[PDB]
């Protein structure tokens, strides 16, 4: 009802808590911060400019800028103008997907591919609508 | 196969985060709080906890959290322990009103069976997540 909204909130919070911990090392190894890690993953889908990363994130442009030219300085991200990723930035993503899919696999090894398929169809349809509403304001 | 489901879940979450971010700017601006401050009010909307555990859930490191707490204490949004105020209840309510109306108007053409099956699959995955997290 609005039980689903609370569940989702709690589900997303839980996924972030797990992700943080599993990614603590890789991040330390890269000089990277959590939020920077995110930008690097947020940027895993499309090249973005500071404002877009700020809008799609809620935080004050100031903070988003500090962590953005730290990634350029680290050659983890790059200009063109927009912001794409660099090999060291990619290698990070690979190492990230790897830690993620190894545990994701675990807790889902006894799942039924068909049931998961339909579930996703629904989520993809809600994702589509979420993005759509987000375009206006 | 799963590498894909991971990307989507992640995109799905990125989009949910984006969306709540836009739908709540005006409101946080209104109650004069930052987004991080908002999130802090939402965990305490559920239950109240001290600083020690408040950062353990988050992930944002050293004292950064206690700084949000005292920031929120100053607006009379959070009472000391540290829980939630009467002023805080209003925000969440207003927050929930927005989140729900939109979430409903976005799920309203689906078949109850359909949604439930989604919940049941996300619940089980959340059950394994925590259980894995717990095993520190
Ligand atoms: N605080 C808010 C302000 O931050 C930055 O100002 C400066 C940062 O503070 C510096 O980073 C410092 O603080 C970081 C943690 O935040 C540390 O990791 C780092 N070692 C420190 O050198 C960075 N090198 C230059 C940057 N111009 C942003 O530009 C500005 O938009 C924002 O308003
Ligand atoms: N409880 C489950 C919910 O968790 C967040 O709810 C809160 C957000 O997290 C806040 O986000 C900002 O404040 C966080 C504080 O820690 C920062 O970490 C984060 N990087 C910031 O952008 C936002 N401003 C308010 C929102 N009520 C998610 O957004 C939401 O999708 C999910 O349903």
């Amino acid at each position: 009802i609005e039980d689903h909204i609370s569940f989702l909130e709690k589900f997303i919070n839980d996924v972030n808590t797990l992700t943080a911990k599993l990614l603590k090392d890789l991040q330390t190894e890269y000089g990277i911060s959590a939020e920077q890690s995110h930008v690097l993953n947020m940027l895993s889908i499309e090249a973005l400019t500071v404002g877009q990363i700020t809008e799609k994130q809620g935080v004050n442009k100031a903070a988003v800028s500090r962590r953005v030219k730290k990634l350029l300085n680290a050659e983890l991200v790059k200009l063109e103008k927009i912001i794409k990723l660099s090999n060291k930035g990619k290698k990070y993503i690979k190492e990230r997907k790897a830690i993620m899919s190894h545990i994701a696999s675990d807790m889902t090894s006894d799942f039924d591919s068909k049931e998961i398929e339909k579930v996703r169809q629904v989520l993809e349809i809600i994702d589509y609508r979420i993005q759509s509403y987000t375009s206006k304001l």
